[PDB]
């Protein structure tokens, strides 16, 4: 182990911990937008507080939320085209995160 | 040899959308991006068949769902799956139209 | 492999590639020909969107809408003639290319 | 994988405690202390989110409480548990205020 793979594994570990924190506000910043959308588009009975102590998970609160979302705001035919399919129970994920982008897309264009 | 007759069944599934949009393409967008004009400018195959589905979703797919579902303003370089989502969407948008 | 052999392998991979797109040119004709007979000469129910809600394979709903049109523009006697049976529905094939485009001329005579 | 999808569940829930935390301070305390200036200022994440947290013990948990059950008068100096045990009472303060 000579100098340069001294510095060169030091700068690994830190651009490695920036990035975990980056990921971080990155999670942060999602639960802020779930919790957001969530009080303002969404009926209280889809609280993150009822749906806890309907035992849920966190995931599957913000998963749910979106998806309430999408059928709310995105009508069935684009959810047919972009899912694929008219059930958006199995379709959480990348396909989920761009649905609800399509769901706030539309929000902003009914404001 | 039911390999190649696989193949070809594969050639007729990737055929009907070849065809099909074309012929809503010259309908909806303009006949500059007719498929002969197109090749005589030197477009291959492929080439005209991703411009014209970039111009469905130009047409149809508004650009706020172009900057949100596939993550891009520009559809420029966006294709693949998520072409395929955004050309869906058009046929959406032209159904509902 | 000398250079030779170099250049006759890589105009036969070409000539493959450029024997592909030709397929697919001639087969995207195919399709687009059934769909506008079966727009123009058949009746909605056999429509492919209703029949892959019924769940039948794309070669299935072209040889179909062929058959049809056999039956409907092609005489019985041409058909017993040509496809040496009455029965078409184990005709699918070159036999039936034949068959639907003697099709095309009976109604190209009949308009 | 079930390792860093544990370690991404801690991770949710810390940020979650730090955006409860800036979204209350940010209402309670002042303007100057948001993160963006503190970042501009130059202290670490964790060290903005401290500094809040001792913050709100100053404006809500009174100076009594703060050198008896920590021992110490100043706060600079008692993080930890003590200073988990400040901040929920910071958090009965503000909830009875």
């Amino acid at each position: 182990l000579s100098i340069n793979e001294r510095i060169t594994k030091e700068l690994a570990e830190v651009e490695e911990r920036e990035r975990i924190e980056k990921q971080l506000l990155l999670e942060a910043e999602r639960i802020n937008e779930i919790d957001t959308l969530a009080k303002a588009h969404l009926s209280n009975h889809f609280n993150k507080e009822v749906l806890l102590a309907k035992g849920y998970t966190l995931k599957d609160i913000m998963q749910a939320q979106r998806r309430e979302l999408v059928r709310k705001f995105v009508p069935i035919e684009q959810i047919k085209a972009i899912a694929k399919v008219s059930d958006i129970s199995h379709i959480d994920g990348e396909i989920l995160e761009q649905l609800v982008s399509l769901a706030k897309v539309n929000i902003k264009l009914r404001k």
